[PDB]
């Protein structure tokens, strides 16, 4: 989790940023526009009037006694532990006429599921890229954190014009989650069998994410050789789709439009078996080492593509 020289410089110019804030109230904010919805919230670009910071700010609308909002807060106060570049800043939380805040670093390419919708479907170089941030990001939240993402998916993953890719919307709080108590199709097969989970149900997750990202479409179930050809040249209800999850052979890239170590790197993600699932392994795969040594221009092809500007 070494950090070069302006990835260091970023994270102290937020903390700084962020040292200047101070409380956060309702009355603070003015809103600009909305960027997306949501985990039982929607997410709005906010000015904070004060200090003159433009933040993402999401409401969650929970109507709850005094003794459990107090709480909530409380156990989101681990989110100002958080500091690395592959996790969204966070400026913190409040409570204010029935709803909960947290406000967060503004990220103006947004996620990575209305990339997608754009693009209509993203290049295995960039997918490089954002391979490792997403193994960068939950590495950093299992060993300074000793805590596990449980909903990595394409809507939570952010993007920037400065090349940056995040992590957003991971579960910090008990009492948030009982009180509210999304889609269970990123879910893991040993997830849905509730059983033995650990932070392999996250490494599935983001294998099925790159798989659609790569293809523009929700991978499950597969694309017919004619549905390939139209896109390559070369309906099921959810309680159907999670049944599929658990009992059909999983997802992969098609073959001779991916490289074979990107189809490798998304198998061995994808295993059924969360032991013989790669955990570590994914860091030194021969993908992962091809695209750090990659110089892809990700903040180029991102504002050329979604027209930022
Ligand atoms: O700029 C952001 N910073 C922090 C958080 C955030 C969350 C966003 O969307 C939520 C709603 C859909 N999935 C994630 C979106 Cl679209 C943007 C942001």
């Amino acid at each position: 989790l070494e950090l070069d020289e302006q990835q260091r410089k970023r994270l102290e110019a937020f903390l700084t940023q962020k040292q200047k804030v101070g409380e956060l109230k309702d009355d603070d904010f003015e809103k600009i526009s909305e960027l997306g919805a949501g985990n039982g919230g929607v997410v709005f670009k906010v000015s904070h009037k004060p200090s003159g910071l433009v933040m993402a700010r999401k409401l969650i609308h929970l109507e709850i006694k005094p003794a459990i909002r107090n709480q909530i807060i409380r156990e989101l106060q681990v989110l100002h532990e958080c500091n690395s570049p592959y996790i969204v800043g966070f400026y913190g939380a409040f409570y204010s006429d029935g709803e909960i805040s947290i406000c967060m670093e503004h990220m103006d390419g947004g996620s990575l599921d209305q990339v997608l919708k754009k693009a209509g479907r993203i290049p295995e170089q960039i997918l490089g890229k954002v391979s490792i941030a997403v193994i960068k990001g939950l590495t950093y939240l299992r060993e300074k954190h000793k805590i596990m993402h449980r909903d990595v998916k394409p809507s939570n993953i952010l993007v920037n014009s400065r090349g940056e890719i995040k992590l957003c919307d991971f579960g910090v709080s008990g009492q948030l989650i009982d009180s509210m108590a999304g889609t269970r199709s990123y879910m893991s097969p040993e997830r849905l069998q509730g059983t033995h989970y650990s932070v392999q149900s996250d490494i599935w997750s983001m294998g099925l994410s790159l798989v659609e990202m790569a293809v523009g479409r929700y991978p499950i179930p597969p694309p017919d050789a004619k549905e390939l050809e139209l896109m390559f040249g070369c309906p099921m209800a959810i309680f159907e789709l999670l049944d599929y999850i658990v009992n059909e052979p999983p997802p992969k890239l098609p073959s001779g439009v991916f490289s074979l170590e990107f189809q490798d790197f998304v198998n061995k993600c994808l295993i059924k078996n969360p032991a013989e699932r790669a955990d570590k392994q994914l860091m030194v795969h021969a993908f992962i080492k091809r695209s750090d040594a990659e110089e892809v221009d990700f903040a180029g092809w991102l504002c050329s593509t979604i027209g930022l500007n």
